[PDB]
């Protein structure tokens, strides 16, 4: 027996209700509203309310979503938010891999075979055949090697692509060269014709790509943002992109979210956008992770998806 | 020993000399021109002049691409130019397989990941998540069941979409349903999503995707046409674009090639264009393919890549 809250500010609360109790047919879930402080054993939350968690001693909090820089954010400005006691999950894969891997495949793939150029050429209706681009000069790096990172190496690894990546730990993986810390980060830079960013959102990561990282790049490079939109300046990429450093960019995050429509970047000519759409939170995915997760907690089961507060991620 | 004549409109002549001479060292490889009839015992070509073939006792010609409809075409309206006792052999593969593979998976993913969609909302700087496609609304059809059809059904299982293939005989990959000759083309069109040619161009595929074969594909279908131009009735597929039947099309080869600028295909929204690049000639690998099937046929071995002249293909 367990009792679990539930806040999401636009998902379909009677849906997860529903599916968590054929999940969990143990627990009784409730939707979490102002007012509501009777007891609870597990929270499921996306921008919580600071009173829904205040005080309480629960067993453990699930932030749905696979970034927690705005629950943590929240908790620097209300400390009295979350008991240190509480131990905080985000969701971990949760079919979001796959969906890292398919675009990031999907990108990697068109800008190898210059369809950018291309449908230049097409605009002009003109028929050119361009030279072939190959592998040895189409090094990928990625910025990030966690669980999404790890992913999307794979996946492109089957391409054969020569592949690196970067981390604060070294990485074993065979075949992909492994850089750690900011005292690499330049040599790592030095060859990634293309940039995938899957870091998380940390204070230590903020802005990092900026004009002095982009100018490490080898000329012709191409960004793919995957991540948080404030790891990049966005002025200093339109200054690379206006000046051919970089070929193009694919942005799927942003500093603020919708995308203002005064934005340069809308319009950019080598620039592409979606809107916050490469890995979505999938509700029944979600609940299987979650449900595990418990049972794993019960069992005193090694669990891997828990945030650390004081690192930040 | 052995004596080899080679032709090409366009290739650097010179380089390919030399590569064979390398990969074959008791070879004699010269270039023919107009009057050479010395004796030879293979000759590799594209776009030969019939003199160069004509009355030749040859041991084998090897055609410089995966098609051959250039050449079966010509030998029809010139019966005097290759013997009945010379052996035609095609480029089989030699990296054509994974050309036509990365061009297939980024632009199926492109299409299920809705960056056209995205584009075109892009166009107006307008930010709308859209719902996700799923896999199981996703068939993927592959017209054309041979070396390369293979390689792209093998590369899109990958990504776990549903596929189907036809051709003229029944085929055994596990998880690709097999549908065999144009009595079974009507149940194969019905569930295609996605459909992709990979025909050769033969009497009997001459303009088989026509107003008839598009009516018959699920709403809002997307075409890959990979193969030959002659395959596609254009005005017919302008018309299912109009009409909304077909969501997009990527094409790679055209009825008349440079496609003329008075083409309404240029322009179209819903079209992309690439020049006739899906899967390049690659020189070194044909020449290692080359002196490999040379030396099978010296060997008695048996050998894949012989064309059918009475089948067409
Ligand atoms: N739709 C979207 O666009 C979308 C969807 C899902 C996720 N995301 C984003 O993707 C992020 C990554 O998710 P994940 O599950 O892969 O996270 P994760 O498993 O925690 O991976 C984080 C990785 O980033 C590295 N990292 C963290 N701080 C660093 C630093 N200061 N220097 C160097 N490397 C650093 C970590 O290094 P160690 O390995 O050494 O710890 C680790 O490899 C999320 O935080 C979220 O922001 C975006
Ligand atoms: N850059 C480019 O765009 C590019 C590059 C390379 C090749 N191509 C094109 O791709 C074509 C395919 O190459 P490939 O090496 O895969 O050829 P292949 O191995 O000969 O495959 C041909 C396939 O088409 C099927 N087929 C032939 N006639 C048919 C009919 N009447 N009804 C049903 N199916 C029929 C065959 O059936 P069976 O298996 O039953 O015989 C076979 O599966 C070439 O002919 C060329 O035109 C284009």
């Amino acid at each position: 027996g367990m009792d679990i809250i539930f806040y999401h500010p636009t998902f379909d609360t009677q849906w997860w209700i529903e599916a968590l109790r054929k999940a969990i047919p143990q627990a009784r879930v409730r939707a979490w509203k102002s007012g509501d402080n009777d007891s609870a054993d597990y929270a499921l939350v996306w921008h919580p309310p600071v009173e829904m968690l205040a005080g309480r001693d629960l067993k453990a909090v699930f932030a749905l979503g696979a970034g927690v820089d705005s629950i943590l954010s929240k908790l620097q400005a209300h400390p009295e938010m979350l008991n240190p006691s509480v131990p905080l999950f985000r969701l971990e894969d949760t079919g979001m891999g796959e969906q890292m891997q398919e675009y990031a495949v999907s990108q990697v793939l068109h800008w190898f075979r210059r369809f950018d150029d291309y449908r230049i050429q097409q605009n002009s209706s003109h028929w050119q055949p361009l030279p072939e681009y190959h592998r040895e000069d189409f090094t990928i790096g990625i910025l990030g090697a966690g669980v999404l990172g790890s992913k999307v190496a794979q996946s492109l690894q089957t391409w054969r692509f020569p592949l690196r990546c970067w981390s604060r730990t070294r990485k074993s993986w065979p075949g992909v060269q492994s850089f750690a810390g900011r005292e690499e980060l330049s040599a790592f830079l030095s060859q990634c014709r293309v940039l995938i960013n899957l870091l998380p959102n940390t204070p230590e990561t903020v802005g990092i790509i900026n004009q002095q990282l982009l100018e490490k790049l080898p000329d012709g490079a191409y960004l793919l943002n995957l991540a948080r939109g404030v790891h990049v300046v966005e002025d200093d990429l339109l200054a690379a992109l206006d000046s051919g450093k970089v070929k193009g960019a694919m942005l799927d995050v942003f500093n603020r979210e919708p995308l203002p429509p005064e934005s340069p970047l809308w319009q950019h000519p080598r620039v592409t956008i979606t809107p916050h759409v490469a890995a979505i939170t999938r509700p029944a995915e979600a609940v299987e992770y979650i449900s595990r997760t418990i049972a794993q907690l019960e069992k005193g089961e090694k669990v891997c998806g828990q945030v650390d507060r004081a690192r930040g991620y």
